[PDB]
């Protein structure tokens, strides 16, 4: 009844029981899989949810059946029954903001789930309160290149109220000007939000990494523009250790991943603004945000310079400019001082993730193809390790642009 | 009808072949199980059903479905399994067959390929000595000198009262893996097992790292027999490097013709044991999965040593760098020796090429997501960003239990 799941590199064996647990559906059937696609998407089913949170909360603490976990029990059941929602204890939303991120199976860096920082901006008010709690986490976070994770939890989506929302994908990223060719100066990815900002006031620049201000939404108000403190942007340029030309490309990233879209959900309760930070592998820079061809699509011109045959995909000129691009991403970092993880050392630790939560709940959701690095995939032990997909709550979640 | 879309170029289409998947894959809405290697797995009404399913197939792929020829192979079908219990396949029918098994490969990259395929029709053999005489042959045919070319021979289906044939071997060409004192392995690991069978059955065991196996083939009701392939059918490419002039001497080789031996193919009912194919490779397959792996050759650390790589952290991306050159080796060696091969850039373009064929012919294209990716540079190939759809269509290639 329990899948079988195998590690090919070792030989070993073992049984993902949690997967039993899945509390909502994806996108598989019997007769076709869909585990590739990106997005593949009250009062007693809110209750439901709930009491499945708190028993999650009290076992963790090994208190499960204690008077204090009957009595919470009790307490949400009437809250809900008053006011058809609840509110969290503080302990209860770190330990659940804990538990999305551990639950986030396209996530290669949860052996760090347990040290992360929960901000509680339960109690904002304005998108001005918003931006101030915004600039503290990228100055807790980043602490001046020592990166620690952290998140900031905004309050909860409530009935006859708007959301709060913040309406960049990234605290920190780069402009994205569509040209009139229909190309774009600076990341593609970013074309629209670029727009957005203009159309609501932002004077735009010219360059390539042109940090974006921030849009933030305060409930049932139209987005408002804050531009971020520049000494607050910690920013790496790119150069290599023995490839001097290297520098003259003029390449440079920010030192903090920081993803403001998703929406936490919690025991049935919704948080529709929830920004949270770790830090990069250098696969995410070097591979994808430079080499991807939607992206700065820099992969040819690298090549030309290292003097690489590009005429014969059979050079592999492609592997050899981008292996260097992460040599580079790498030696940048290190030499400015940012945590970065290699995707090596990454997928390394996330082994050691697996083996940690068998013992401890017995199964782990992973989605093998977010977990094996863009570059070397074979090259790294998660290559082999077969993986089963799922979904438990707490949970991060995609959600609409709120335009 | 599954939304399928394509991430670099922003095209969408829509899957609606994916209906008409026959059998059941391991996933549920509860979980997905797409990364397993192999799912869990390993009557007159339940025959004819397949086989009246097949030959819609094929009248329809030639435009006669309905016509007089169709309904007449119908009621013949229905009369030889009544009469046997079973029903022989048309040769033309055999020939579609095993090409539909192919295109319908799902973890194959290959497929842009799939019409031109030589079919060797064996459904006549009777000893494991004529069976060594179909491969001989297979094996110089889809060799060609190294002008490589895709074959088939399909050997007798099973059928109740009597024992199957087999190849035990998973591969017509494979070195042999020798078990050592110090818990290590001389060879290729992956060979450990069907090497030490090839020596409980009488063979001489050699001690190098490349020693060719013998074909243990087994005919119906019978012990496997050991058959020697005779040296001048196998062809190796001995790995040199264009420009690292120590690579020669670590005395790497491959061979040229990847036939897989141990699966079974199923057309319209019917189940064929022993049917071994072959392709041409691609070169990551040898360079990154049969060298650097660390279950099989596991040769990375060795060629960084070689290169002076600093070894010591992961970040100066020495296994990158290596395995990048390993590649280069594997590529120049095998067009140096004119032995067909193609790289995994060339080849995961020929498959967007194909999804966009199969597109129009038939709505849609099976392919799993996991095989098409390279091992490595996966994001630099196109494949990367395609979305893709998982399901199991028949006539298939399915894998099956060992034979002991
Ligand atoms: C500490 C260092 C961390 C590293 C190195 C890391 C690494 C990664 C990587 C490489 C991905 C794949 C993203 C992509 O390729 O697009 C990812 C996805 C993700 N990570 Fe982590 N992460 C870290 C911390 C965190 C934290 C602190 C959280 C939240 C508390 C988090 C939650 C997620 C989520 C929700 C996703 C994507 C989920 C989805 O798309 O469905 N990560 N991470
Ligand atoms: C002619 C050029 C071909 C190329 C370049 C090619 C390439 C590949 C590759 C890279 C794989 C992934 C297997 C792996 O490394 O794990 C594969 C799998 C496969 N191929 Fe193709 N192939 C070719 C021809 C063929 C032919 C002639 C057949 C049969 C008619 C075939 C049927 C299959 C099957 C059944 C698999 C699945 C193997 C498995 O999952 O066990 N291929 N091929
Ligand atoms: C926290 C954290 C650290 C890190 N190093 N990388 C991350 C990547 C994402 C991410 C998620 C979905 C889609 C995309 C863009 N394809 C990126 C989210 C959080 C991350
Ligand atoms: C025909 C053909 C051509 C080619 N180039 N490669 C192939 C690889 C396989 C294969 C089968 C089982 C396991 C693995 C490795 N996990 C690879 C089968 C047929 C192939
Ligand atoms: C089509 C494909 O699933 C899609 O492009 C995915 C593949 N795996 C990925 N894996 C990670 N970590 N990040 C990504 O953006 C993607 N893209
Ligand atoms: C666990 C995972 O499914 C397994 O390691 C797969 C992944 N993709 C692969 N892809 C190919 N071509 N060959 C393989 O052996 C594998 N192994
Ligand atoms: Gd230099
Ligand atoms: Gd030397
Ligand atoms: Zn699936």
């Amino acid at each position: 009844k329990f899948p079988r799941v195998k590690n090919w590199e070792v030989g070993s064996i073992t049984y993902d029981t949690l997967s039993a647990q899945a509390q909502q559906d994806g996108p598989c059937t019997p007769r076709r899989c869909l585990g590739s696609l990106v997005f593949p998407r009250a009062p007693e089913q809110l209750l439901s949810q709930a009491r499945d949170f708190i028993n999650q909360y009290y076992s963790s603490i090994k208190r499960s059946g204690s008077q204090a976990h009957e009595q919470r029990l009790q307490e949400v059941e009437a809250e809900v029954a008053a006011t058809g929602t609840y509110q969290l204890r503080e302990s209860e939303l770190v330990f659940g903001a804990k538990q999305a991120w551990r639950n986030a199976p396209r996530c290669v860096g949860r052996i760090q789930w347990g040290k992360l920082q929960v901000f509680d901006a339960r109690d904002c008010r304005s998108a001005q309160e918003m931006f101030t709690y915004i600039c503290n986490h990228i100055k807790y976070a980043t602490n001046r290149g020592n990166l620690r994770s952290a998140i900031t939890v905004f309050p909860q989506r409530c009935p006859g109220r708007g959301d709060f929302r913040i309406w960049n994908s990234q605290l920190v990223r780069y402009a994205g000007y569509r040209q009139q060719d229909g190309s774009v100066r600076g990341d593609p990815a970013n074309v629209e939000i670029t727009e957005l900002c203009i159309q609501h006031g932002w004077t735009p620049g010219n360059g390539r990494f042109d940090v974006l201000p921030l849009l933030l939404q305060a409930p049932d108000e139209p987005p408002e523009l804050f531009l971020l403190p520049p000494e607050l942007v910690l920013e790496v340029p790119l150069e290599h250790p023995t490839l001097e030309w290297f520098a003259a490309l003029g390449l440079r990233w920010y030192a903090l991943p920081a993803v403001s879209n998703m929406l936490l959900e919690i025991g049935g309760l919704e948080f529709p603004a929830a920004p949270f930070s770790g830090w990069y592998m250098s696969t995410e820079i070097g591979t994808r945000n430079l080499c991807d061809p939607h992206r700065y699509n820099i992969l040819e011109d690298v090549a030309v310079c290292m003097d690489l045959d590009t005429r014969t995909t059979s050079s592999l000129w492609k592997d050899k400019a981008a292996v260097e691009i992460n040599v580079a991403v790498l030696h940048s970092y290190q030499l400015a001082k940012v945590t970065i993880v290699d995707h090596h050392a990454a997928t390394a630790s996330f082994m050691k993730h697996l083996e940690n939560e068998q013992k401890a709940r017995g199964g782990c959701p992973a989605d093998w193809a977010w977990i094996v690095p863009p570059i070397s995939g074979s090259l790294t032990p998660v290559f082999h390790q077969e993986m089963v997909n799922y979904f438990l709550s707490p949970a991060f979640r995609y959600q609409p642009d709120p335009w």
